[PDB]
């Protein structure tokens, strides 16, 4: 006869290098056998029995009422996480029913730096959120196992240090950032702000406990424009040397206007100035299924398959009929909703020059055989085109790193509101790859609703990119690609 459901230790979570991210700490817990007292021990008062309740700081009247609450049970928790020096005194009191049992509570050395991804456990050491829940059966002993994540705590800590201070400085509602290795699909960083300290889950609002990298969905905005140009090159609408007439016009009665008045722009200049008129005239010159297909090939609308709780696949339009105004707006954001993790996998394919690799939060044994979803030559051309964004004249010139070549694309989305209409709050986007000569990392920096002054990604989310991606290349010892080194 067994009256105990779980009575064993649990595993340990580390990063890809072996640094502790989630360690079990052994703690003693006082329990009692209520059937032992009533059947043969006999419920008594006075003696040292009263001092036993006086040591637990529980009144002897109600402590005796909790054990006597059921004369048939064989287990009852008197206290939790008792220290050894005082628990050894309770065992030395020789109680005819009280026993000691070695349990374990969790400690996370990263703390709030990896909180949304690591997660936590309940008082009985059962995973609830994040990696703790997704790999509970693996970590739980009954068959104890360890686990090594794909996160690099060196890069993870520097992404949080800049993303957390960016949300605070701009007084933004939220802020997410995802870093993924280009040619392996391994998630290196995954930070959110504001966060919580999983070592103490007291008064932490559940609104700040959601993994916004996989939960929040937003219209990607201008960040999908590289795929608009990449599709326009394969469909033969234009060539790399084409010049588009970017004069504002009206599709289906609604005005299509750029950020500024540009009479004509280069194909490279469209991604530079983020011309909605340029991408709209390209989308209208193609079948509507072209952009719907290419977006899917890069992972949009598809599941990320990480196994994390609350992981959304985003809203993706499957319409069979498209209005000309809906085809044009679909080129620069309107129409679909994707998580920051899905947007990172898009640029994880852009960096791979058209290779779609699955996302994994565990250390992968190389090599990772992906699947070529787009011609390598076209992506190489557009990736070099995206470098103009981080050069004088582009939108993400504030994201430029001193001594490196990067290819990025800024964005600014209008938040759809509670009643379905667009609000005056914006989503600042900045996503790109680096090094531009040989891509190795893909980064996405998205912050929710800036209120400090500016709101577009090129002025709010872009300087976060250059500060983060700057530290990523220094830590990984990547050779500079700048003309002036
Ligand atoms: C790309 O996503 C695209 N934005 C949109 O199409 C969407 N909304 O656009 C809103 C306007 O956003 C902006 C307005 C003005 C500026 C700006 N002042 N630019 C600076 C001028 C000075 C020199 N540096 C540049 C920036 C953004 C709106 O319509 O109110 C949209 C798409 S999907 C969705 N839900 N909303 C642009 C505006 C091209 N991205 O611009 S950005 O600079 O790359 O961030």
């Amino acid at each position: 006869l067994r009256v105990q459901q779980v009575s064993t230790s649990r595993g340990m979570i580390t990063d890809r290098s072996g640094r502790p991210l989630a360690v079990s700490v052994p703690v003693k817990a006082i329990w009692a056998d209520p059937k032992e007292v009533h059947d043969a021990g006999g419920i008594s008062v006075g003696d040292r029995w009263k001092a036993l309740a006086n040591a637990l700081n529980i009144p002897l009247d109600q402590l005796s009422a909790r054990i006597n609450a059921n004369p048939k049970g064989r287990f009852i928790y008197l206290a939790r996480q008792v220290n050894p020096d005082m628990a050894d005194y309770i065992k030395k009191l020789k109680l005819p029913g009280i026993h000691l049992r070695e349990e374990s509570r969790r400690y996370y050395p990263s703390g709030e730096v990896t909180a949304h991804l690591i997660g936590f456990t309940n008082v009985d050491s059962q995973g609830i959120e994040g990696v703790e829940k997704s790999f509970d059966k693996w970590l739980t002993g009954q068959a104890a196992h360890n686990l090594a994540l794909s996160i690099d705590e060196r890069l993870q800590a520097l992404v949080y240090r800049e993303l957390n201070n960016a949300v605070a400085f701009n007084k933004a509602e939220s802020g997410s950032a995802v870093l993924v290795d280009v040619n392996t699909g391994e998630v290196l960083a995954m930070a959110n702000s504001p966060s919580y300290n999983p070592n103490n889950l007291s008064g932490t609002p559940k609104e700040a406990m959601r993994n916004r990298t996989i939960t929040d969905v937003f219209e990607p905005g201008s960040t999908v424009k590289p795929m608009v140009v990449m599709t326009a090159l394969q469909r033969g609408v234009v060539r790399e040397n084409s010049v588009l007439n970017t004069i504002p016009y009206r599709i289906n009665g609604h005005e299509i206007k750029d950020v500024a008045r540009y009479s004509e722009l280069t194909l490279t200049g469209v991604l530079q100035k983020s011309s909605n008129v340029g991408v709209s005239k390209l989308a209208l010159a193609m079948p509507s299924s072209a952009l719907v297909d290419t977006y899917s090939r890069f992972g949009l609308g598809k599941a990320t398959n990480l196994g994390l709780v609350g992981e959304r696949s985003g809203l993706y339009p499957q319409k069979q009929r498209w209005s000309d105004i809906e085809r044009a707006t679909f080129s620069f954001g309107y129409g679909l909703m994707v998580t920051p993790l899905q947007l990172a996998r898009v640029y994880a394919t852009i960096g791979s020059y058209g290779i779609y690799r699955p996302l994994s939060i565990t250390k992968v044994d190389p090599p990772v055989p992906g699947e070529r979803v787009f011609p390598e030559s076209i992506v190489r051309t557009v990736v070099h085109m995206m470098e103009s964004v981080a050069l004088p004249g582009g939108g993400g010139v504030k994201a430029a790193i001193k001594g490196y070549r990067i290819a990025i694309k800024t964005g600014t989305a209008k938040k759809v509101g509670p009643d379905g209409r667009y609000i005056n709050k914006y989503i600042a986007y900045t996503a790109g790859v680096a090094p531009a000569s040989q891509p190795r990392f893909a980064l996405v920096v998205v912050i929710n609703d800036p209120q400090a002054g500016k709101y577009y990604g090129g002025a709010v989310s872009a300087p976060v990119f250059g500060a983060i991606m700057g530290g990523v290349l220094r830590t990984m010892n990547i050779e500079p690609d700048a003309l002036t080194t």
